[PDB]
């Protein structure tokens, strides 16, 4: 297993543009285009990221470069936060995965104010980092998602993901 197969795992791949867990229009490997309710907006969008004009379609090829560009993104986001790098650093290739998987979704601000899991985190205590996770709107949104990447964190195994 490794960043891309989990994501991939956790994300999906649609051709179309569809709407993500939060309502938002979204393609390929979990490529978030826009929070408008429009979806002219959203074609605009699509259009501008993969440079051609695509009425709301793109090919596998053109799903796993938008992923490339996500997921390189994900990791210079948390590099350049004085936050979140040190606990990244801090941690072995497995979790690394999982602080990765969570900067995918929901950005880089908003998983730098997880203050009290980071420490933990940093701290190595992992049942306690998997505890504080669990109570947040991200767990009870996306609760099999959370359990996954929280088991990542708390095992530093790929157990969650294997069967998948
Ligand atoms: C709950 C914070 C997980 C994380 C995210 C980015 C970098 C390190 C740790």
């Amino acid at each position: 297993m490794n960043i891309f197969e989990m994501l991939r795992i956790d994300e999906g791949l649609r051709l179309k543009i569809y709407k993500d867990t939060e309502g938002y229009y979204t393609i390929g490997i979990g490529h978030l285009l826009t929070k408008s309710p429009s979806l002219n907006a959203a074609k605009s969008e699509l259009d501008k990221a993969i440079g051609r004009n695509c009425n709301g379609v793109i090919t596998k090829d053109e799903a796993e470069k938008l992923f490339n560009q996500d997921v390189d993104a994900a990791v210079r986001g948390i590099l350049r936060n004085a936050k979140l790098k040190p606990v990244y650093d801090s941690l072995d290739a497995v979790r690394r995965c999982a602080a990765i998987n969570m900067v995918f979704q929901m950005g880089e601000t908003g998983v730098a104010g997880f203050t009290n899991s980071l420490r933990m985190l940093q701290q190595k205590r992992w049942d306690e980092a998997a505890v504080n996770l669990a109570k947040s709107r991200w767990y009870n949104q996306t609760p099999n998602r959370a359990k996954r990447v929280i088991t990542t964190f708390r095992t530093g195994t790929w157990d969650a993901y294997k069967n998948l």
